[PDB]
C-alpha cells in the first residue's frame, strides 16, 4: 500500500562489463540519495555504448550520446542513470566525468577517471558524481559551497574534496524541486 509516487524508480545502466564493482556502486547509490529521494527502487540495466558518439582519436564518448542511449530506453523511470568505464567528454571539455538533463530524466557518470585502488574512495567517488549528476537531473545548478557535492568537480582533487551530501541550500533547492 505504499502511496503512488513515493518510491522514486531509478534505472541504474552499465554502459559496459567493465565498471569495477558496479553492484556495490548501485547498492551504495541507492542508499545515499535515499536520505534525500526517500526509499528508492532502482533497477539495473544495461545499454549499448553509441558508437557514432565514439572519438577514435580521443578515446571518449560524447557523454550527450549516452543521455541520447540512456532517453531511448524503454521503462518508466523517474530517473535513468547510465554508468560506464569509458572515458566521456561534452564539446569543448578535455573530458567529464559525467552529465546529465538539467533537469530532465537520464544522467551518466564514467568511472573512467574515478577509478582508484581504494575501494572505499572509489565508492565514493561514483556515488559522488552520481549524486552529483543525480542532482543536475533535479535542476540543481552548480553550487558555490565546495563541499557540497553539487560543487563543480573538473578534477578528483575536487570530487575527492567535496561530500557526498547536498549542502543546506540544495537540500532545500531539491526537496523544493521534489515537491513537484
Ligand atoms: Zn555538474
Ligand atoms: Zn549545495
Amino acid at each position: 500500500l505504499v502511496p503512488r509516487g513515493s518510491h522514486m524508480k531509478l534505472c541504474l545502466v552499465a554502459f559496459d562489463g567493465r565498471i569495477p564493482m558496479l553492484s556495490s556502486i548501485v547498492d551504495r547509490f541507492e542508499e545515499h540519495v535515499s536520505e534525500y529521494l526517500g526509499e528508492v527502487k532502482v533497477k539495473k540495466k544495461r545499454a549499448k555504448l553509441p558508437e557514432h558518439a565514439y572519438s577514435k582519436v580521443r578515446g571518449q564518448y560524447l557523454a550527450r550520446a549516452l543521455l541520447d542511449t540512456l532517453r531511448g530506453m524503454k521503462g518508466e523511470y523517474d530517473r535513468v542513470l547510465g554508468l560506464t568505464s569509458e572515458d566521456l567528454y561534452a564539446p569543448g571539455l578535455n573530458f567529464v566525468f559525467g552529465q546529465a538533463r538539467c533537469p530532465g530524466r537520464e544522467a551518466v557518470v564514467s568511472v573512467a577517471r574515478l577509478l582508484d585502488p581504494d575501494p572505499e574512495l572509489y565508492l565514493e567517488r561514483v556515488v559522488k558524481e552520481l549524486t552529483h549528476e543525480l542532482g543536475h537531473t533535479f535542476g540543481l545548478g552548480h553550487c558555490p559551497d565546495r563541499n557540497c557535492v553539487m560543487s563543480f568537480s573538473s578534477s578528483l582533487l575536487e570530487v575527492d574534496r567535496k561530500s557526498p551530501n547536498f549542502c543546506r541550500r540544495c537540500t532545500e533547492l531539491l526537496q523544493r524541486n521534489l515537491k513537484r
